[PDB]
């Protein structure tokens, strides 16, 4: 991951004016809405919290939490670190925090990072009937500038979009700053 903290603007967009800001929701998004479209329900909430990070939850099968024959940790892992849209590993590389939970196999799993860091091995924490992966990240403030913010509009407007594109993914968008949300359903 060195090469993206080394020059974040190169993967993500420009980091001072808002775009690569977005954009880091915009792919984990992306990989969300893959992650619902294998699954029976497929729906994706966006939500913006009041701490200025942002989780999206899918309902789809979870990510796999397996080791990885030849990197030698959780799958999940790997997909969090390892170079590959520019690929969620970008993302955690530019995230102070991020949380990961997957709920697959009866199990939920948690894991947390810290610039791309793994703090612990991805972990068993629970029994769970449910399905899904969830990702809630909490932006570098030290690599982004100026604009620090999610712009709710920004947000609603790609997802928006998004959901024509994958027409049966139900998309809710929630702003916990102020209460306002959304419903992209085509
Ligand atoms: N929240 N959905 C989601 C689905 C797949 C991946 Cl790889 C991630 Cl990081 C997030
Ligand atoms: N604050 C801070 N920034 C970091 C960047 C890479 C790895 C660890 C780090 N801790």
């Amino acid at each position: 991951l060195d090469a993206v903290r080394k020059r974040p603007g190169m993967y993500i967009g420009d980091t001072d004016d808002g775009t690569g800001l977005h954009h880091m929701v915009f792919e984990v998004v992306d990989n969300a809405i893959d992650e619902a479209l294998a699954g029976h329900c497929k729906e994706i909430i966006v939500t913006i919290h009041a701490d200025n990070s942002v989780s999206v939850q899918d309902d789809g099968r979870g990510i796999p939490t397996g080791i990885h024959p030849e990197e030698g940790v959780s799958a999940a892992e790997v997909i969090m670190t390892v170079l590959h849209g520019v690929g969620v590993s970008v993302v955690n590389a530019l995230s102070q925090k991020l949380e990961l939970v997957i709920q697959r196999e009866g199990k939920i799993h948690r894991q947390i990072y810290e610039h791309g860091v793994p703090q612990a091995p991805l972990a068993v924490t629970g029994e769970t009937e449910k399905t899904g992966t969830m990702v809630r990240f909490w932006p570098s403030l030290e690599t982004f500038t100026n604009v620090t913010e999610f712009e709710y509009e920004i947000l609603a407007k790609r997802l928006r979009e998004l959901s024509f594109l994958n027409s049966g993914v139900s998309i809710r968008l929630r702003d916990k700053r102020d209460g306002k949300e959304d419903h992209f359903h085509y």
